[PDB]
């Protein structure tokens, strides 16, 4: 089997991407944030505290003839941005882009933190990291991909995120028309539960490539590119007037600037992030200070190849017995 679903930016900055997901019978379609940095499929629901729902579409398990309470199971998750959610668990039929999993754990939120309530466009998350990170207790549950894997034509999924445009998540096949050149594959460590890999270096603009190992995670659920402070300083030094602002929370730059590209290495291959992709717009409405899309990972404890980086590539998440990642230009 295969599946193929379009993923759509939630706003004009590509802050996140939503993908329609069919849950239950008859289907209830919710727009979920596919997150290769976490491993829970959780949804706003008829059980979510009413004051914490503000415009999201909810899953109502009592209206699904295939829903079953997973008795005794609870979940609770905290994300790297400080947000969180928790609740109980149902199993139900879940379909993405025509690919159906029966008996998928659907984690129903009883509580969500304010950042989720305040974002009416995201109805929940669909985790695509390794199932060792799933938070369901006392019986850990498998991700949608883990449940689907054995049925797929090939044990892979691909992320093809658009810049200011829709893109595609495919399951079970590589679309050889979706990228240019060849796909370069690189080793993955699953020891922390992430799609963790080592970039071979970077360049700023038209500058020389610096060969240096940068361990980090491929994380579709993180907006920005978080790299070591040395790398980030080297980038922003090429933007007149850019500076790190402790009050804003990162590097800012004059909105009048033209940003240089940023290149990262994948083996001997190179992925170029155009300068435009690094502009996250005014820090507040009407400001002439703009927020940068490359930020320091110091204090986060891991480097994160978030959407800024991933949307410059066609990315293969190869879930074979020994997982690997692939990157191609597009």
């Amino acid at each position: 089997s295969t599946g193929s679903a379009t993923t759509t930016p939630i706003d004009s900055l590509d802050d996140a991407y939503i993908t329609p997901v069919q849950i239950g019978t008859p289907a209830q379609t919710l727009n979920l944030d596919f997150d290769t940095g976490s491993s829970d499929l959780w949804v706003f629901s008829s059980e979510t505290t009413a004051s914490e729902v503000d415009g999201q579409t909810i899953y109502t398990p009592s209206k699904s003839t295939t829903a079953k309470l997973l008795s005794g199971a609870t979940w609770s998750i905290s994300y790297g941005d400080g947000s969180s959610s928790s609740g109980d668990v149902y199993t139900d039929t879940v379909s993405v882009g025509g690919l159906t999993v029966t008996g998928q754990a659907v984690e129903s939120a009883k509580k969500v933190s304010s950042s989720f309530t305040e974002d009416s466009t995201i109805d929940g998350l669909l985790g695509l990291a390794f199932s060792t990170l799933n938070t369901v207790s006392p019986t850990q549950q498998k991700t949608f991909f883990d449940n689907a894997k054995a049925s797929l034509d090939s044990p892979v999924f691909t992320a093809d995120l658009g810049y200011h445009a829709p893109g595609t998540y495919n399951f079970g096949f590589i679309d050889t028309t979706a990228y240019t050149g060849s796909i370069t594959y690189t080793a993955v460590s699953t020891k922390q539960g992430f799609w963790e890999w080592t970039s071979t270096g970077y360049a700023v603009g038209s500058g020389t490539f610096k060969s240096t190992s940068i361990d980090g995670i491929a994380d579709t659920g993180t907006t920005l590119l978080y790299l070591p402070a040395t790398v980030v300083s080297a980038y922003w030094a090429q933007v007149s007037g850019a500076k790190s602002s402790s009050s804003v929370g990162g590097y800012v730059f004059p909105c009048s600037a033209t940003l240089p590209s940023f290149t990262f290495g994948v083996g001997s291959a190179r992925i170029v992030i155009p300068g435009d992709y690094i502009d996250f717009g005014p820090i507040s409405t009407g400001s002439s200070s703009c927020f940068g899309g490359i930020q320091s990972s110091a204090g986060i404890g891991i480097n994160i190849f978030g959407d800024v980086a991933l949307k410059a590539a066609f990315v293969v998440f190869n879930g074979a017995t020994t997982p690997t990642l692939g990157f191609a230009s597009k």
